[PDB]
């Protein structure tokens, strides 16, 4: 069962969507993190073990609850409506030597949208 999240005071300190480098490029280019198979986008308070990309949602955006409908399951996982990339606070990628070309792409699209990228 899910309960509603309607006030910023209920948002954790960070809200993270774990993914890989190929999805985060598709995410930025299509303009939104979409629920896909599931009915909601799954977010971890701050994931698949193979997730090397971490998308931080800006929990302090004045437009947060005008853009997302937010829920929380009893085991503390946050479920949301489509998240526009413009609500993305920061994208953190664990670098792999094999993905150096994709990261240059990610660097450009994120700058074009003024989303900061951090490579660890
Ligand atoms: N992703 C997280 O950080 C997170 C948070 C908490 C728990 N979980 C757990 O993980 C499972 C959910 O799987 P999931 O979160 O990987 O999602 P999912 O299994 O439904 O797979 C959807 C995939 O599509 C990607 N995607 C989203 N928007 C896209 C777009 N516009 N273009 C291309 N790709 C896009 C997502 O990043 C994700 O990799 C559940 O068991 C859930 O409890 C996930």
């Amino acid at each position: 069962v899910l309960v509603p999240i309607t006030e910023a005071s209920q948002l954790p300190q960070e809200l993270i969507h774990g993914t890989n480098l190929q999805s985060v490029i598709k995410i930025i280019e299509s303009g939104a993190i979409s629920p896909m198979s599931r009915n909601h986008v799954h977010l971890s308070p701050g994931m698949r073990s193979s997730s090397n990309v971490y998308i931080f949602i800006d929990c302090h955006s004045p437009l947060f609850f005008q853009t997302l409908k937010m829920f929380r399951s009893l085991n503390n996982v946050y479920l949301s409506s489509s998240i526009p990339v413009e609500l993305i606070q920061k994208v953190v990628v664990k670098g792999n030597l094999k993905d150096e070309e994709k990261l240059d792409t990610l660097r450009r699209i994120l700058h074009e949208r003024n989303i900061p990228l951090e490579k660890i």
